[PDB]
């Protein structure tokens, strides 16, 4: 239910606890929240504000093939992670307007070995989902494994993917906000619950819901099953103080019907062309600082 | 409140579809659930049925001290992990009693077999208790809760004390959103007697109060959940004692919440009972660290529950 997201934003406004970090960022937060999305009722892209689907699907697609290189994202006009990769280039060896960014994006896109040394991001979801390093130097492919398990043992209560490794977290720049997820099958239907330890409630959460609903759909298709529910579980849910006006504005609009997801008749061969949304009619974009 | 748990059991009875589980017992099940317990309103040891706290603290201390051998538990008359150890032993090459295949179910249907099990179990326990060679090989459940909390193994030859780190993070960085301890180590799962049912937990701080949330992938609602609730409530209190905070909420999030098909009458009888006030938890003021607490240091007072409701463990 979209109203379940709107109730959470309202509850953060009504009773969220104010905190000022060391650096002067202010949030209102709560701890312990759950919202359900029945995927048969519609694909849960928010109608109260426009949410760009392109970037969600290229990002998910990138996670799914285990890719940790940005070339794939650049090729599809996704600039999410291309800051970190650029930063890494300007404090490196081989190096008022900054049109040097342009030459960097271009070289990554048009060079053989250049994209390997400057486009690699190492340890994030794609690598944690598809390639979890063991002590003996072997690797566990958790996603593929959970897929096989769905096919051959639907009743399993162990359909689990973890993104959280206590060895790697204190040294990585962005520890995974999406901590783990669990699949579940009953009566020909696939559901997924996701534990998110930390959530940007205005800007992050709407991205997150569509991403994991899409994931559920893709695994459903792969396993020949129908879609059940997406259960989104939160830990630290926070609304940045400069997102309040934008939230209040969102609550003043009326909910429309969720649109329809359409998938081309294995999801590891899917590109952008194979995933469409039908009947998306949201209220205009609501801008906000990051 | 207890009503939160009571309501969960009712909803499974009413709406939970049937599922073929790993143990072969059969379950009714829902996916996606959350319960809140305000620890300031009392210590959530269930009143609608007697719950053995002595066993809750045993199992907790055993987790905290990093131990995954059942030996420690038997010295303290706690037998709730016996079956997984015993199973491993009766599958081994060193077992020479009568056949024990699917002993979990055959004890419920066959009184002749129920006495053979009983005696093979009595001799397993004696052997674990008095024979240290046997104990070492057959008391062992693998890298479960204790080993992941205190001794999660690194690639470069060391270990992360996951629980200790997070406690000290509460003291200096109370607003952190990374106050996480995970028991799910993909490398160790297939050598675990069971992969962790209460998989992963998180902590939060506001206004001098400490709250905890648990994600429990798989939840035995009649027999296990009341243990798990009390287990994490107690843990939250220990950490609050050490770090000098009050207690906030315990939030129980569940994946597969299930009622075992042979737990239904139990849950029914339970639901027909009037809730009584929760007891109050009492900790020894002199102790400073979580890891310094022993059995006589942790007590519960004014616990006045309805009677014990017996049920069979799914093995
Ligand atoms: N099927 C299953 N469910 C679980 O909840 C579970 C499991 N297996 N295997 C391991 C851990 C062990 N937990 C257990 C918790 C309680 C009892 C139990 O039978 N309690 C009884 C007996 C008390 C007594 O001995 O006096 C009770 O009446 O409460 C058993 C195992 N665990 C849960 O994490």
């Amino acid at each position: 239910m979209e109203e379940a997201y709107l109730a959470l934003g309202k509850k953060i406004l009504e009773e969220g606890h104010f905190k000022e970090d060391r650096t002067g960022t202010g949030t209102y937060s709560l701890f312990g929240y759950q919202m359900r999305f029945d995927l048969a009722k519609g694909f849960p892209l928010l109608t109260t504000k426009r949410v760009p689907f392109g970037l969600i699907k290229s990002e998910l697609l990138w996670f799914l093939k285990g890719d940790t290189n940005i070339r794939y994202l650049l090729e599809r006009n996704n600039h999410i992670w291309d800051e970190w990769a650029f930063e890494r280039y300007v404090k490196s060896a081989d190096y008022q307007y900054k049109e040097e960014h342009q030459k960097f994006c271009d070289a990554i896109l048009n060079d053989a070995e250049f994209a390997e040394k400057y486009g690699e991001l190492g340890n994030i979801y794609g690598a944690q989902w598809r390639h979890w390093e063991t002590k003996d130097g072997s690797f566990i492919d958790q996603l593929a494994n959970v897929i096989e398990m769905i096919k051959t043992n639907p009743d399993s209560r162990r359909l689990i993917v973890s993104a959280w490794n206590p060895e790697d977290v204190p040294s990585m720049a962005l520890p995974p906000c999406h901590t783990m997820f669990q699949f579940y099958v009953n009566e020909g239907k696939l559901s997924c619950q996701l534990y998110q330890r930390s959530a940007d409630v205005f800007l992050g959460v709407p991205f997150n819901i569509a991403s994991y609903a899409l994931l559920t759909h893709l695994i459903a298709h792969e396993t020949g099953l129908e879609v059940g529910e997406f259960v989104h579980t939160l830990g630290d849910a926070h609304l940045y103080q400069n997102h309040v006006e934008q939230m209040q504005e969102q609550l003043s609009r009326e909910v429309r019907s969720f649109p329809t997801l359409v998938l081309n008749p294995s999801v590891f061969d899917f590109d952008m062309e194979d995933i469409k949304v039908e009947g998306y009619d949201p209220h205009p974009t609501i801008k906000a600082p990051i």
